[PDB]
C-alpha cells in the first residue's frame, strides 16, 4: 500500500449532494453504503450519512469544471477523484458524469469506483499490488461479492487500526 494525515476522529459524515442520471437514488445510496462498508468492516472508522448541511465527505456528480478547478474531461479519461483526510475540500469525492455510471458492468460499476475513491477520502494513495482496490486501474470481476484485499487492509488499519 501507500500513504502520502488522517481523519482525528472515528465517526465520519457523508452528503450526496447530487445524482447522476445513470441511476436511481436509491442505486446510488446503496453503491455508496456499501462503498463505506468495504472500510468499515476493517477499521472503526463509521460513516453517516446527512441529508442536508455540510458533512465530512460531500459527494457530488459534475463535468468539466465543477468548482475546484480540477475539470473532468468529457467522455474516456478521467471518470472521478477525491481529496486526501482535511477540513472542506478534504476527502470530497467528484464523480464525472460524461462517464456512464452503474450498479452493474455496463460502464463503471459506481460502488468499485466510489470504494477506490474513499479510499483516498480516508487517506490511502495508489497501491503497487496489481490486486489492490486502490491500484490505479479499474476493474470488473463479475462476481457478487467483493473482499477488500489483504492489502488494503493493511493500508486503511496502518492509519486507523482494526
Ligand atoms: C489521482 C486521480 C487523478 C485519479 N483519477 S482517475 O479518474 O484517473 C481514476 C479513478 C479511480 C480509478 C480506480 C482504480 C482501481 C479501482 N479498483 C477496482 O476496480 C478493483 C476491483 C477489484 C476487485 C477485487 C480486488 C481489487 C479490486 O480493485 C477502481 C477505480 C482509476 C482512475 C484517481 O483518483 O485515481
Ligand atoms: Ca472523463
Ligand atoms: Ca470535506
Ligand atoms: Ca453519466
Ligand atoms: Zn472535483
Ligand atoms: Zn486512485
Amino acid at each position: 500500500y501507500n500513504v502520502f494525515l488522517k481523519w482525528s476522529k472515528m465517526n465520519l459524515t457523508y452528503r450526496i449532494v447530487n445524482y447522476t442520471p445513470d441511476m436511481t437514488h436509491s442505486e446510488v445510496e446503496k453503491a455508496f453504503k456499501k462503498a463505506f462498508k468495504v472500510w468499515s468492516d476493517v477499521t472503526p472508522l463509521n460513516f453517516t450519512r446527512l441529508h442536508d448541511g455540510i458533512a465530512d465527505i460531500m459527494i457530488s456528480f459534475g463535468i468539466k469544471e465543477h468548482g475546484d478547478f480540477y475539470p473532468f474531461d468529457g467522455p474516456s479519461g478521467l471518470l472521478a477523484h477525491a481529496f486526501p483526510p482535511g477540513p472542506n475540500y478534504g476527502g470530497d469525492a467528484h464523480f464525472d458524469d460524461d462517464e456512464t455510471w452503474t450498479s452493474s458492468s455496463k460502464g463503471y460499476n459506481l460502488f468499485l469506483v466510489a470504494a477506490h475513491e474513499f479510499g483516498h477520502s480516508l487517506g490511502l494513495d495508489h497501491s503497487k499490488d496489481p490486486g489492490a482496490l486502490m491500484f490505479p486501474i479499474y476493474t470488473y470481476t463479475g462476481k457478487s461479492h467483493f473482499m477488500l484485499p489483504d492489502d488494503d487492509v493493511q493500508g486503511i488499519q496502518s492509519l486507523y487500526g482494526p
